[PDB]
């Protein structure tokens, strides 16, 4: 339950939020100096995204709005 940084790299090409089915956002803290954003894609693969990129912020928000609305 208490893990060091889970991401070794972030995925740098924008993609459409339709391909995200689960999101985890882990704020920085003693476990990891960086906030980590980990997405699970439709097919089950997992990648990490740079929380500072605008496109990332927007994709996460679009996923959240869709998920919240069922």
């Amino acid at each position: 339950k208490e893990l060091r940084c889970q991401c070794i790299k972030t995925y740098s090409k924008p993609f459409h939020p339709k391909f995200i089915k689960e999101l985890r956002v882990i704020e920085s803290g003693p476990h990891c100096a960086n906030t980590e954003i980990i997405v699970k894609l439709s097919d089950g693969r997992e990648l990490c995204l740079d929380p500072k990129e605008n496109w990332v912020q927007r994709v996460v928000e679009k996923f959240l709005k869709r998920a919240e609305n069922s």
